């Protein structure tokens, strides 16, 4: 429904990636898991990681795609079919170039803004799911974005980001009780401290 | 049976990886592919992108993995078992972190030397292939190595791992006509300086 059932983080699987701006998605979402003792488990059939629990007095989905980004849509697509969760439902994380570090943001539809892992999602389950956009900052050039992406901030961004992140986790409460507006507003304001 | 039949590259998909060091294996059957005329085609059916064609009077098979470099294997693997190719017949071009920029060597059999690409590969057909190791440098601590396999190598740095990819280029010829001990020779004696 309005309700928020399925947040997913988008991201790279395997220690070598883990620390990348690229995997800011799967930041937000294995903190949100544990946060609410949330076990995330081996996923085969939908090419993922994934869980299921309470999120304050709501039974919410958790899933980690392990496709790489290019390819997220090949997880959350049929996990999302097989579950009958509609798009208005689901929470996409992801890293926002558009976005300096410390800057969170709740959107609803529109495109993937050249965010390849978006871009394997939005053809199949179409635009009208809510995205959680985690500010990474931008290089500066097209050509840099890889590197960037691919690549560890260093520990004065990562504080920035991780304390956007926080401050998106004591929100989610808003979200699965389907209060996505009262959410935004909240998420949007965020400034670091 | 002493004939390389099956040349393979390892390296990530997609156009924000082509430059990077961890995709030395993509540029040296990418070169022999265009050397030879040999056109890389879409290859579903085996998870990658592979070729065919005549390479100095032999029926040569040319495969890039399409899996990511972690699970090359998924493309190795079955493509070899369905056109019957013994591990003694395939040569698997990588970049090779405990080699310098520069230096190229010929290695048949041994383990994977932590390379994840190589370890997808070992436990399904057996050590006992050709190795083409391109020196990409080692950053000089565990924690460095993601960024420099996943980074762009520097023009001067570029300039001396083409001279060596050149270099196999040349020898090709020895390791396809089953004259893989004088290809050896050939390919490891070549100096950067």
């Amino acid at each position: 429904m309005s309700n928020i059932s399925l947040i997913v983080g988008l991201g790279n699987p395997g220690s070598e990636y883990a620390q990348t701006r690229h995997n800011a998605g799967f930041w937000f979402v294995e903190q949100l898991a544990d946060k609410y003792g949330i076990t995330l488990k081996n996923d085969p059939k939908f090419h993922g990681i994934s869980g299921r629990g309470n999120i304050e007095g709501h039974d919410v989905r958790l899933l980690l795609p392990m496709t790489y980004m290019n390819r997220s849509g090949q997880s959350v697509v049929p996990f999302s079919k097989f579950y009958q969760i509609a798009p208005e439902a689901i929470l996409i994380a992801h890293d926002e170039l558009d976005m300096n570090p410390g800057v969170i943001r709740l959107k609803t539809g529109g495109g993937h803004g050249g965010h390849n892992g978006l871009r394997d999602i939005v053809p199949h389950i179409g635009p009208n799911f809510h995205r959680l956009r985690i500010g990474i900052g931008h290089p500066g050039s097209k050509e840099r974005v890889s590197g960037h992406v691919l690549g560890k901030a260093p520990s004065n961004e990562q504080s920035l980001m991780d304390g956007a992140i926080d401050h998106a986790l004591s929100k989610v409460k808003l979200l699965v009780q389907g209060q996505v507006p009262q959410a935004m507003n909240q998420i949007n304001a965020y400034k670091p401290a």
